[PDB]
C-alpha cells in the first residue's frame, strides 16, 4: 500500500496532463507534455521514483504497459510495472472524479498564469493541500513514515 | 526546521542544474534549465511547494532574492522567501560537497542517457536513496511526519 501508484492521463487545451496518484492517500504529481509517448512517461516515472518510494506503478494504458522505454525506466528505478485494469470498479470512478476536480481547479487558476503548465502546478498544490481533516500531502507522509517505522 | 529548504545552482555541460535541498534531511529535488532566470526559479518553487510543505526557502543568490517573479511564486505558494547568507559557515561547505557528490553521480550514470536532464534525475534518485543507517528520503518523511504528529 505505501508504495502503490497509479498513472492517469487527461487532456486539456490540446495538451496532455500526465498524473501519478498515490493510491492510499490521493496525493498527486503531474506534468503537462505535448503528447503521451513512452519516453515522456519513462522520464516522468524516473522523476517520481527519485522523490517518493515507488514500489509499484499501475500504468494508465496498454501502450505504456507495453513500451520498452517505460519498462526500462521501471527497471532502472526499481519499480514493479503493472497493468491498470480496474478489478475494483471503484477505481474508474475515483480517477474520473479526480480528473474532473483537477480540471475545475485549473479553471479557477487559469487566468493567474500565461502557460497551462503553471496552472497545472497550481492545481497540484491546491489538490495536495486541501483538507478533506487531513490533506493528501499529510496522508502520504504519515502512510510512508508508519511503513518506515 | 521540517519546512526549511535551500536553493542551490550549479553548472554542467553548459547548462544549469537548479537544486532544492531540504536542510534537516539532505533530501533533494533538481532540474536542468538553460539558464537561471526568475521565471525558471519561480516555476521550480511552485512545483516543490505543491509536493512538500515548504515553509521557508533560502534563495541561492541575490538575483533570485530580488526577483519579483520569484517573490510572486513565494507569495502564491505561501513560502517565506529568505536570503541564503551562510551565517553558519558550515552551510557553504555542505552545499559545495553536495554539488561535488551530485556531479560525481552524474558522471557515473552519464552514459545511461542521451540527455543531461535524465542523468540528473538518475542522480537525484541515487542521492535520495543512498543509506548513510537511513536515506535522505527516509529522513525527510520521518521529520515531516513527526511534525504533523
Ligand atoms: C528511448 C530512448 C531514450 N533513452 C534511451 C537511452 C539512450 C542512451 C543511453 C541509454 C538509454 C537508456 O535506455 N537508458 C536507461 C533508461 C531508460 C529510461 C530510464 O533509464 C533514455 C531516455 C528516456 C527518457 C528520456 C530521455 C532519455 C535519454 O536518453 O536521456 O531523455 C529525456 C526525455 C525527456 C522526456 C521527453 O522529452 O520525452 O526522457
Ligand atoms: C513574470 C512572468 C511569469 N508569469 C506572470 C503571470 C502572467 C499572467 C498571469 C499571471 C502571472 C503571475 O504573475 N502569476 C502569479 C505567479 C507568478 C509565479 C507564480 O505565480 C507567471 C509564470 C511564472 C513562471 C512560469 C510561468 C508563468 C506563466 O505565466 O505561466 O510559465 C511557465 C514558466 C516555465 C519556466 C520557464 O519557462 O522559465 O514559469
Ligand atoms: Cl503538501
Ligand atoms: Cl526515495
Amino acid at each position: 500500500s505505501p508504495g502503490i501508484w497509479q498513472l492517469d492521463c487527461t487532456h486539456l487545451e490540446g495538451k496532455v496532463i500526465l498524473v501519478a496518484v498515490h493510491v492510499a492517500s490521493g496525493y498527486i504529481e503531474a506534468e503537462v507534455i505535448p503528447a503521451e509517448t513512452g519516453q515522456e512517461t519513462a522520464y516522468f516515472l524516473l522523476k517520481l521514483a527519485g522523490r517518493w518510494p515507488v514500489k509499484t506503478v499501475h500504468t494508465d494504458n496498454g501502450s505504456n504497459f507495453t513500451s520498452t522505454t517505460v519498462k526500462a525506466a521501471c527497471w532502472w528505478a526499481g519499480i514493479k510495472q503493472e497493468d491498470g485494469i480496474p478489478y475494483n470498479p471503484q477505481s474508474q470512478g475515483v480517477i474520473e472524479s479526480m480528473n474532473k476536480e483537477l480540471k475545475k481547479i485549473i479553471g479557477q487558476v487559469r487566468d493567474q498564469a500565461e502557460h497551462l503548465k503553471t496552472a497545472v502546478q497550481m492545481a497540484v498544490f491546491i489538490h495536495n493541500h486541501k483538507r478533506k481533516g487531513y490533506s493528501a500531502g499529510e496522508r502520504i507522509v504519515d502512510i510512508i513514515a508508519t511503513d518506515i517505522q
